[PDB]
């Protein structure tokens, strides 16, 4: 499909902006990695080859993710999160190594680690906003999810980081569905408030059992409540 | 459509060259604006939305226009046109702010100002082309179009400035309709020398008439003289 | 959905990487050449013209080839090869001139010369490979191809150079078909062992330099041995 090559071109220009940032921040590793990924994308494009674009898109994704987690690591070092700094710094070095190595599935591994680190940055902000609002039950959930995802990165288990991304994702969506339930009380619309309340509890209780399976069901039923707010 | 996304990619690569020129011509404000517009374009493409890609194309147009008017402002600064320098500088700063603000309606305003300034640079050159050539009288008309577009910014009238672009555009059209008009000795440009003269005379009086109903018609009928030359 | 404009878009990003390198090595000549080619490509694409893209694709190829032959000249300065350095330096200068003007007839000329210079870098390595492992043929052949390709470039001859590349390529393909015959002893196969040996001599015996007709045939019969292994 003429769609895989369009992202190969779009991600190439996207990584090119990162290469300009590497030109103006003094970094040579980031510039060379960015050039490497964009060059691989071009070499994939020039033959009308489909598997080479999947590989080069994975490399461009890893370069963009390195750029994101590098600034997130700087943000964590600035804001006094020395542990999140080391976890991001670790995932950054592992991604850089995997790209220098050329191991396609190890980049997939490192890309997953960077996704969890970014999700930890998000759940931390949601947890701190939840404590700002005085909630100690979503706070317990969000804190239990970050403290379970970081422990998983401390071990480097690829299938335990995937499990922790599941919980973190549901905790992020509980925020949305809880705001929607709060606003579904203002119009008088109870067909949106019941649906949101059912998705909140069935996701919170899913994390209460901590079952890898019941969070997936909660995610789809949470999706069928966010879907309704996305209609209007 | 697909043609809109290829235009977004072409303008993206086009603005990136401008960002490359910013490193070697000394401007860093231009680099940030270029990075901003290209980032919005890339992420606009990555979601396939029709208004936001049109929006990012409008912003990339504004960044390119800033680059053009910046070279025009320096050229006016060099050639002792401090008045054209300040109007270009004003349209440049308003464009930068309109993008910095994110107000699309302010970007359209500033983009309109930048094109009008660019048209002022051109209509001045047709007057200078008259200095290169002999004298066809007129000349005050081109000056009347240049100095009325300049006055147009002093009021910022919404039902104006486009009118001044209209006059400047027709004065720019004097260039084409007369270049072909020169070729008419014994062969007499296919004998349709009258049609160029009919477009010349009925436009000369039209710009003096200050009309906005039929001067557009005169502009299109000058193009129907260019149309036949566009075949050969 | 046509495809040549996608080739122009890929080459644009490819030349942009070279333009990033020109920004950081102090070289502005390459930046101007890169800017010229990419701008010509961008403005050709934005109106859907096909002939202008064929031109711009030819020019972007010349800018990339300039980047390749410039680093080859840099490599030649280190290893003390004044002959390859000056031939590369000449092939670069004519391309730079041809791009600066926009002359299509000189770009084709300069691209061909850059093709021969790069092929001389390759045949040099194949000649040294034959000398290392005690070869009584290839050793003389590869050296004779180098000494005749340099002969054509030393003159700036557009016509006589269009002949030495044939031998250089055939000497390069003898390497491949000899590797295939050597591996056709290792695999246990019989359809790649007889015919690869059949293709080797048909190129080796084609030592007839005044042949100028069957060197293409030897290339095609080597293509009829190498290409089939490219399936699996």
């Amino acid at each position: 499909s003429e769609e895989l090559e369009k992202q190969a071109l779009v991600y190439a220009v996207q990584v090119l902006l990162i290469a300009l940032r590497a030109i103006l921040q003094g970094d040579e590793k980031l510039f060379k990695l960015a050039e490497w990924a964009v060059e691989l994308a071009i070499k994939a494009l020039q033959n009308g080859d489909e598997r080479q674009v999947q590989r080069a898109i994975l490399f461009m994704q890893a370069v963009i993710l390195i750029q994101i987690v590098k600034e997130i690591a700087e943000e964590a070092r600035k804001q006094g999160d020395e542990k999140l700094f080391e976890l991001a710094r670790w995932a950054i070095e592992l991604a850089e190594k995997a790209i220098e190595r050329g191991d396609e599935e190890s980049v997939k591994r490192a890309i997953l680690f960077m996704q969890a680190v970014i999700l930890i940055q998000i759940v931390k902000k949601i947890a701190e906003k939840a404590k700002r609002q005085g909630d100690d039950k979503l706070f317990k959930l969000a804190e239990w999810a970050i403290e379970l995802a970081e422990r998983a990165i401390e071990e480097g288990d690829e299938e335990k980081v995937k499990r922790a991304i599941l919980f973190m994702e549901a905790v992020i969506l509980i925020q949305l569905v809880k705001e929607i339930a709060k606003k579904a009380k203002e119009q008088g619309d109870e067909e949106l408030f019941q649906r949101a309340e059912e998705a909140i509890k069935d996701a919170e209780k899913a994390i209460e059992e901590g079952d890898e399976e019941k969070v997936k069901e909660a995610i789809k039923k949470m999706k069928e409540v966010i879907r309704i707010q996305e209609r209007k």
